[PDB]
């Protein structure tokens, strides 16, 4: 008879959350405009969380509204050393209790959390991720709602289905395998540029029973906390996730000197990723078990066009690609590569294009295509960049080029020229509105390829546009690994979950694929049990005799 | 489609047993030549050792050499020029060659592999066979499945777009380091990423080269192609340090000590500016494994479960049973079962004599290691040795079984890894059964095999939550050794390494560095939207 019964598992319909239009006098573009309004003049106190303690330290910060940093939008703090052990004892001592709950119960956390943020919670995470982190309406929406939605339904979905995987049984045995959440705790760091990232971030490894440190990104705190209450109001336990905003050193330090830690997922810049992980090898030998660490670090993601390119997808997917959310995205093409025989008609239609993007605040006018890049850090970053492309012998500036950051952190789309392939704006990740273009004679295009292939130290995003059917073969075959996510006459961002899962090698992280059906494994330690159900022979064998 | 490959009896006038005895004689004092292989070529170098019989240290079963930092860097270069092809490869085609090198094994080779494994190794005809032919085919035949059905994995597609998932091998070369207790270890580390598009660089271990070579040909002959896994045998910190110093390195497979997977790790730490992508490291580490019994036990599957997981292979497994936590009211049972059966079990050599349960530990190292720990036993004031104890290496590295009692059940020799045939007994009073299972849980540092033996439902369940993370291979009534491809994926957490569980279906999604390619067959509209407007 067999002493563990194991349950039967049960499997989850879900769907890609739909992207609404906002078109005049629809329910969404009004309950937008009124969740608008509802921050116009609002600063939000938000403290750290710990178990379901809100605390205040003196390390007091501002998050400023991007298109109009005279308005703080929220004021929060910096856990403290011993405020962040503390949120590591409380998470420790409820982590068992969470890991031994059915997955389909904790999954049914992050369901009801989608159906929250897809109806009566929307309004309000797509306003707050408009005004603090200074997106435009389509921008926010596919971001805090349809994203992080997205990330919760089919990440519930990937976890459920699970648990059927499953070992073969030969008798006298019965074999299953536990989906283990990780024993310690997760630190989970998130960027600015997407409130749906810092939701999975910390999310995923809660949905697979294990216990979280959160640190939001400073930028982005007012949309960061809205998933933060919504997940405690969808039936997250206290002490799963706690919400610690902490300065980046010390939050880093706290986390990698804990005996605890079993795990860091993160997304933001190379170095800081580095140093974590040399931390973490630094204090290898005080931790209980190996700590699992999750990268995704940025990427210069090219858009490459063949003679036999469509020029009007061309142009408008590279504007998109470019200059969406002001080219803050990790995925954001950043050079463009054109055969001297279309030069003329891009170009051409480059340049007028441009010239009817509207820049501007995304609250008050909804015919902004893009507004202020998120801080003055990132401003004075891509200034020097635009003062470089003037400098630089190699460089001309063909549209753009201009800034004022009196009222908001505002630059114009820029386009520049590069004669030199190798050009260091050819190399460097500058995430602002910063388009470079090099022109190639189109009988050098396989030399061309490879020198997209070789130019960079990144390896995250890259489309081609062609019409030869031979030549997409060729350059899918070539671009093998300069992008993680590749793309055939279509921009380089707006991947879609349970779609294109995203990530990518090289410089641009440990590709662990959020978005695709095998990311939660890297959040789970599986255990086998093997249960025998007939007394044992001899310990000889009859070979032996 | 695939099954477990069958265990063989090995019965008197069996086709299996007759090939496995001429194989034994085709060895007999024979001394093979293991170059270093770099694609097709055989190289030599100055740095010259040798592979011993356990059994019989006279017996030099190889004579292999060291490859210098410099063959090193030449391997690395050469499987690099390899690389493209090789993961350009349908999944299927790379596939054909671990099937076909399955079936080599399985049928023709079988008795080559096993007798290697058996003269080199110094394993029983029992532990050969569920080691270099058994699990070996297995992993083969399986994660050639798992690999197979993986590309099955595709995203959703909607119109006007088609998304596909290409599982790209990792980009650079793969350091496998394989441990000299299993033949099919090796084949893995080394096999399992080639399956998956990568190049390999595989030291093997010393003293498991003679196998070691066995498989590398087989898989040569099965159509690998060269380049693809060179076969570099080295001095293990100039390995390390060579391949932790190229640029081009992207994964470690390792299998072995706990320290050694650590100082590779910080390595490859330091020197993270240098690579061209963040090198992905997987380790298997060995444990401190439990058989805990409750008073509801069966006594007779406790003592042979126990003297299996303990001695068999010498106990030099990483799942051996080497603490057995004791109910009081249950202990002259199996003190007295355990001592009876110890006195009948035969050490010697395996080649000559079939009735060896196991033979000589695997060398002069651990052979010392093995003697300081039983030296500590006669030391240590809350150690007795109730059998065993003896050892002599004037012949072969014999080390006889032994049975210890602890009184205490947090001594070192309750925490340390041994690998040796040495257990550690430490009995409970019945109405501290709980304080028990928490001792087991919270004594050692590991976290790789464990076992309870009870007939009682709830006590079953019980333990099986307490002892959660104590054991990432768990069984209830059964031993804590013998893993099975496909039906217990092996590995452990804590200070057991990684828990990639090989054996397992995800267990190659370490190997890929996916990428998703999204084709839309329509031109793009404006780039403009109408709520804009
Ligand atoms: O910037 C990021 O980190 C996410 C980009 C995702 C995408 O555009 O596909
Ligand atoms: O010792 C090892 O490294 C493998 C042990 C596998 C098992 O016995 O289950």
């Amino acid at each position: 008879s067999h002493m563990l019964r194991w349950k039967h598992t049960s499997s989850l319909k879900v769907a890609n959350e739909p992207i609404l239009a906002f078109s005049q006098g629809s329910p969404e573009r009004d309950a937008l405009q009124k969740a608008l309004k509802d921050l116009k003049g609002q600063t939000e106190a938000i403290p750290c969380v710990v178990g379901d303690e809100e605390v205040w330290t003196s390390d007091i910060q501002y998050q400023l509204s991007p298109f109009n940093h005279a308005h703080k939008v929220a004021k929060f703090c910096y856990a403290d050393k011993a405020l962040l052990n503390r949120a590591i004892d409380a998470a420790l001592a409820a982590r068992k209790e969470w890991d031994l709950k059915p997955m389909a119960d904790r999954a049914q956390v992050f369901l009801k959390a989608a159906d929250m943020l897809s109806g009566p919670r929307r309004a309000e995470v797509l306003a707050k991720t408009m005004v603090g982190q200074g997106k435009t309406v389509i921008q926010a929406e596919i971001d805090a709602a349809a994203e992080l939605i997205d990330f919760f339904r089919f990440n519930a979905k990937f976890a459920v289905e699970l648990e059927g995987e499953q070992p073969i049984s030969v008798p006298p045995s019965t074999n299953h395998t536990v989906y283990r959440g990780l024993e310690g705790f997760v630190a989970a760091i998130s960027p600015f540029n997407f409130t749906a990232i810092g939701g999975n971030l910390a999310g995923a490894p809660a949905l697979m029973g294990n216990v979280v440190l959160w640190k939001p990104s400073d930028t982005a705190m007012l949309a960061s906390y809205a998933v933060y209450r919504i997940l405690r109001e969808a039936g997250l336990p206290p002490n799963i996730i706690q919400f610690v905003p902490a300065d980046g050193p010390t939050f880093g330090d706290t986390v990698t000197s804990s005996e605890h830690l079993c795990g860091i997922n993160f997304t933001g810049s190379v170095p800081t990723f580095k140093h974590l992980w040399r931390q973490v090898a630094q204090n290898l030998d005080r931790f209980r078990t190996f700590p699992r660490l999750a990268g995704e670090c940025g990427g210069k993601n090219f858009h490459f066009v063949h003679s036999s390119a469509d020029v009007d997808s061309v142009v408008s997917g590279t504007l998109r690609s470019a200059f969406e959310y002001g080219g803050q995205k990790c995925s954001a093409c950043s050079r463009l590569y054109v055969p001297k025989s279309l030069w003329p008609q891009i170009k051409g239609r480059l340049l007028e294009e441009h010239s009817r993007i509207k820049v501007g605040d995304p609250a008050e006018d909804f015919g902004t295509f893009f507004s202020a890049v998120i801080d003055a850090k990132a401003f004075a970053r891509i200034k020097k960049w635009l003062e470089h492309a003037r400098s630089s012998p190699s460089l001309s500036i063909l549209a753009g080029g201009q800034c004022n950051e009196s009222v908001g952190y505002y630059v114009e789309p820029c386009i520049i020229e590069s004669k030199d392939p190798q050009e260091p704006i050819m190399k460097e990740e500058i995430f602002g509105p910063v388009l470079t273009v090099y022109v190639y004679p189109d009988d050098k295009y396989r030399e061309t390829l490879k020198l997209v292939d070789s130019t960079t130290s990144y390896g995250l995003t890259g489309a081609v546009f062609a019409q030869d059917k031979a030549i997409v073969q060729e350059a899918t075959r070539m671009l093998r690994n300069a992008a993680g996510n590749f793309y055939i006459n279509d921009k380089s961002t707006g991947s879609v979950v349970g779609q294109q899962p995203f990530g990518g090698a090289r410089a641009s992280g440990t590709n662990d694929k959020p978005g695709g059906p095998h990311y939660i494994l890297r959040w789970t330690s599986p255990q086998v049990i093997k249960e025998t159900h007939k007394p044992l022979g001899d310990w000889r064998y009859s070979y032996m005799q």
